[PDB]
RNA sequence: UACCUGGUUGAUCCUGCCAGUAGCAUAUGCUUGUCUCAAAGAUUAAGCCAUGCAUGUCUAAGUACGCACGGCCGGUACAGUG
């Protein structure tokens, strides 16, 4: 299941401004950046060993 | 600038101090037109304090769902300033 689908959003409607919806930033979410950081942490050990 | 002078006697030569002389640093008195520097509640009380200020800090890079502002899609995690 996808977490990004099930985020609880907040409606936000002030007088004189268009209606809006806001959702929080998901924390502890596996993203390609996290995997790439782990990949480089692994890849530095190979350089040290060589 | 390696310097002296007056004072004890009726008069003289001495010892010997007092006073006289020139710097310096604290206060004080009188006086004071122009410019450059410049010390400044140490001395008696490390005695007592009204009031105000004198230590705070964010980058692309720890944590933003404060519309407090703000552009597009509009479930389509999180645009950006903060
Ligand atoms: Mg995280
Ligand atoms: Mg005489
Ligand atoms: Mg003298
Ligand atoms: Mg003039
Ligand atoms: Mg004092
Ligand atoms: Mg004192
Ligand atoms: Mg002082
Ligand atoms: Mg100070």
């Amino acid at each position: 299941d996808d977490v990004r689908q099930y985020v609880v959003r907040k409606p936000l409607n002030k007088e004189g401004k268009k209606p809006r919806t806001k959702a929080p930033k998901i924390q502890r979410l596996v993203t390609p950046r996290v995997l790439q950081h782990k990949r480089r942490r692994i890849a530095l050990k190979k350089q040290r060993t060589k």
